[PDB]
C-alpha cells in the first residue's frame, strides 16, 4: 500500500468502469475528481466490513464480488448521478481473465484506502 500505488489502482478502476458503463448504457463519463471518489471509498469501507466481512489481503473473491453489489457508480465523479449501476454490473460483463484483474484491482484499492482511515486515527 502507497499513495502512488493507490493513484494507479484508482485510474485502472475508472478506465475499466468507464469503458464498460459507456458501451452498456450509451451515456458518456464525466471528468474524474480522485479525492472526491476516494472520500466515497473511505465512507464505504466500514459499511462493506459490517455488511460482508473485514477487508484483509486474504479476503475471498466471492466476498469482494458481493461488496461490488453495495458500491453504486452514481456515487463517483466519473459516473455522477448518471444511472443506478453497481460495480458488480461491470464485473458481470468482463471475461474470466478480465474478471480476475477487476477483483484484484477493487480489493487492492479497498486495502490501500483502508491503510489510510488507519493513518488518520494515529496519535
Ligand atoms: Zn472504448
Ligand atoms: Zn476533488
Amino acid at each position: 500500500a502507497s499513495m502512488d500505488k493507490l493513484r494507479v489502482l484508482y485510474d485502472e478502476f475508472v478506465t475499466i468502469s468507464k469503458d464498460n458503463l459507456e458501451r452498456e448504457t450509451g451515456l458518456s463519463a464525466s471528468d474524474v475528481d480522485m479525492d472526491f471518489d476516494l472520500n466515497i471509498f473511505m465512507t464505504l469501507v466500514p459499511v462493506l466490513e459490517k455488511k460482508v466481512c473485514v477487508i484483509t489481503p486474504t479476503i475471498e473473491d466471492d466476498k469482494i464480488v458481493t461488496m461490488m453489489k453495495y458500491c453504486s457508480y452514481q456515487s463517483f465523479s466519473f459516473w455522477f448521478l448518471k444511472s443506478g449501476a453497481v460495480v458488480k454490473s461491470v464485473y458481470n460483463k468482463l471475461d474470466d481473465v478480465e474478471k480476475e484483474k477487476f477483483v484484484a484491482t477493487f480489493r487492492d484499492m479497498l486495502l490501500n484506502v483502508q491503510t489510510l482511515i488507519s493513518l488518520n486515527s494515529m496519535y
